């Protein structure tokens, strides 16, 4: 139907390939570069710049200045999750508030089924289905950043118009342990 037709008419599939250098050292992302899981207690990593210290997020290794990209995300069962983009020059070393004010724009799940975005205020989000493939697509030159159930195509949420003035890599970020994996689908291609 309309998600499916649209997609793949109007935006690029992105390959997204998760960034061990980027990942808090409490991440473990898959060998492969596709999943992403949390651990117990963290590993022991280097303290490059491009590490995140306090936030349990990881980057994907390519950013985008234009163009309309997606990805989908297999979320399956996991009870906590926040997911979207955020602008190369984040405040990576200490926690700052993850909001559009601060260069995030991401939606989630959190305490198993309340669904919401990250800003000021919150936005609850009513989804009597739980999405278990989640559609992130990024059109730079209007500024939106959507959301979609990629089953049934569904509209979640839409952060409108924003002037991106950044570089946007995505990010995800789990706070729990949890035997699901955050995995993104390749549809590569």
């Amino acid at each position: 139907g309309a998600y499916n037709e649209w997609k793949k008419a109007l935006f690029k599939p992105a390959d997204v390939i998760l960034d061990p250098k980027t990942a808090n050292p409490i991440l473990l992302v898959s060998e492969d570069q596709r999943s992403v899981q949390r651990a117990k207690e963290p590993q022991d990593l280097p303290d490059n710049p491009e590490r995140f210290n306090a936030h349990y997020c990881v980057l994907g290794c390519e950013s985008f200045i234009s163009g309309r990209h997606y990805w989908e995300v297999e979320v399956g069962d996991r009870k906590e999750w926040h997911i979207g983009v955020c602008s190369k020059n984040v405040q990576r070393k200490g926690a700052v508030k993850m909001t559009p004010e601060n260069g995030f724009w991401t939606m989630g799940l959190t305490d198993g089924n309340k669904y919401r975005t990250l800003t000021e205020p919150r936005t609850n989000l009513k989804l009597p289905k739980p999405p278990k493939k989640v559609g992130v697509f990024l059109d730079y030159e209007t500024g939106d950043i959507s959301f979609y159930n990629a089953v049934d195509g569904s509209h979640i949420h839409t952060f409108l118009d924003v002037s991106f003035s950044e570089a946007l890599y995505p990010v995800f970020r789990i706070l729990t342990l949890e035997p699901t994996a955050l995995t993104i689908c390749p549809a590569l291609e």
